[PDB]
C-alpha cells in the first residue's frame, strides 16, 4: 500500500514500542539455542562475529551484482506503487538504482533475486547455525542439487522510498537478513492466534491499503536495521518493510524442524487465501515426507527411501534418542497433515518406497519417544545430520 495511511507517520510516531526482538551475540546462536527456544524470537546481531557468515568486501555495489549474474538477465522487478512490472534485467535495473532519486520515474524494488545459481554463492554464506537446521541441505536427497527448492540464497536491492506492505513469508519459512549496505525499517507483528486471525481476514477483505495492520494489533514493534546487522525472522511473523535509503541486502528463507506446526499453520492460510501456485514453496509436502524419512532413519536406522536413492546416499557418504517437545509436536503435525491429504495429491516424493509403512513407523516412533527429557534432548546437535 502506502496509499491511504500516512506511512511517514508510521515511520516517526514512537508508538510501535513492543519488545519482540532479542539482541544477542552470534556466538550464542548455536543449535542448542534452537532446541531450547525453537527459533521463536526474531534475532538481531549487530556484529557479524560468531555467526560464521561471509559476505563480499563492503564496497560491493549493485552492478557488482549485475556483473556476476550479468546484464541482459531478466529480473522480477515490481513498481511498489501497485504491483508487478518485472519487465527488466540486471542490465536495465542497475541503470535504475543509480538514477538519482528526483530524476527517478517509477518506484522499483527487487526482493526476489535468488543467486545460489551464480558464482556469487561461494562469496556469500549464511550463518552456520542455519546450515545445521535447514530442511534443504539436511533433508532433501543430496544427488538432486529444478528438483530442489532453489530458494536458499537471496539478494535484496531496494531504493529509498519503497515500502513492502504486511506479509508473512512463503511456506511459513524463517529468514536471515544481512544489510550489506544501507538500512531497512521493519514493523514486527507476532503470529499470535489472534494476530494470525486478523491477518487472514485482512488478506481476504482486500488488504485494503487503507488500513495499516500495525495499528490493528494490540502491540507491534518497529525496528531499524543498520549496515552490518544480521536479522533472523522466525516462521509466521507478519512484517512490513520500508527502505529509508538505497540498500543492498543478502539473506535467505529456510524451513526447519523446531517450528513445524507454525510452518503448516501458514501453508493453510496460503491455501484458504487462494495464493497463486507460483509463489508457493517448491515441493512443500514432498519435503515433508523426506523429513519424516530422515527422522525415522536417523533414529531407527530403518531406511524408507528406495534402493536407488539408498545407493546414491551411501555412495556419496563414501566420497536411544530424546527429542524436544518442538519436534515431537511438529512431527505429530506432519503426520496428521499428510494423513488428511486427499489420496491423489499426497505429493509423495520420488525416493520413498512405502508411504504408509513410513507414517506407521512414525506413529510408532512418536509414541515410544512420547517421554523424552527436555534436558536430555538438548544435545547441541540436530539428530538429522548427513543429508
Ligand atoms: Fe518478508
Amino acid at each position: 500500500g502506502k496509499r491511504t495511511f500516512d506511512l511517514e507517520e508510521k515511520l516517526h510516531t514512537n508508538k510501535y514500542n513492543a519488545n519482540f526482538v532479542t539482541f544477542m551475540e552470534g556466538k550464542d546462536f548455536n543449535v542448542e539455542y534452537i532446541q531450547r527456544g525453537g527459533l521463536r524470537d526474531p534475532l538481531i546481531f549487530k556484529n557479524s562475529d560468531g555467526l560464521g557468515i561471509k559476505m563480499p568486501d563492503p564496497d560491493f555495489t549493485v552492478n557488482d551484482v549485475k556483473m556476476c549474474v550479468g546484464s541482459r538477465r531478466m529480473v522480477d522487478v515490481m513498481d511498489v506503487n501497485t504491483q508487478k512490472g518485472i519487465e527488466m534485467t540486471m542490465a536495465q535495473w542497475t541503470r535504475y538504482y543509480e538514477t538519482p532519486e528526483e530524476e527517478r520515474e517509477k518506484l522499483y524494488n527487487v526482493i526476489s533475486l535468488e543467486f545460489s545459481h551464480t558464482r556469487l554463492e561461494n562469496m556469500v554464506q549464511r550463518p552456520s547455525t542455519v546450515d545445521f537446521i535447514d530442511w534443504v541441505d539436511n533433508m532433501w536427497p543430496r544427488h538432486l542439487k529444478m528438483q530442489y527448492p532453489k530458494v536458499q540464497k537471496y539478494c535484496l536491492m531496494s531504493v529509498r522510498g519503497c515500502y513492502t506492505d504486511f506479509h508473512v513469508d512463503f511456506g511459513g519459512t524463517s529468514v536471515w537478513y544481512h544489510i550489506h549496505q544501507g538500512g531497512k525499517v521493519f514493523w514486527l507483528i507476532p503470529p499470535t492466534a489472534h494476530n494470525l486471525e486478523l491477518y487472514e481476514n485482512w488478506l481476504l477483505s482486500g488488504s485494503q491499503g487503507d488500513i495499516f495492520l500495525g495499528d490493528r494489533v494490540s502491540d507491534c514493534q518497529r525496528i531499524e536495521l543498520k549496515q552490518g546487522y544480521t536479522f533472523v525472522i522466525p516462521s509466521g511473523w507478519i512484517h512490513a518493510v520500508y527502505t529509508p535509503t538505497d540498500t543492498l541486502v543478502f539473506g535467505g528463507n529456510f524451513l526447519h524442524s523446531f517450528n513445524i506446526p507454525m510452518q503448516l499453520k501458514i501453508y493453510n492460510i496460503e491455501d484458504r487465501t487462494r495464493v497463486p501456485n507460483k509463489f508457493r514453496y517448491p515441493f512443500y509436502y514432498e519435503m515433508c515426507w523426506y523429513v519424516l524419512e530422515r527422522y525415522v532413519y536417523c533414529i531407527t536406522n530403518r531406511s524408507h527411501l528406495t534402493k536407488e536413492f539408498q545407493k546414491e546416499s551411501l555412495s556419496m557418504d563414501l566420497e536411544q534418542v530424546h527429542l524436544t517437545h518442538f519436534e515431537l509436536e511438529g512431527l505429530r503435525c506432519l503426520v496428521d497433515k499428510l494423513e488428511s491429504l486427499p489420496l491423489h495429491k499426497k505429493c509423495v516424493p520420488t525416493g520413498i518406497e512405502d508411504e504408509d509403512a513410513l507414517i506407521a513407523d512414525v506413529k510408532i516412533l512418536l509414541e515410544e519417544l512420547a517421554n523424552s527429557d527436555p534436558k536430555l534432548a538438548l544435545t547441541g546437535v540436530p539428530i538429522v545430520q548427513w543429508p
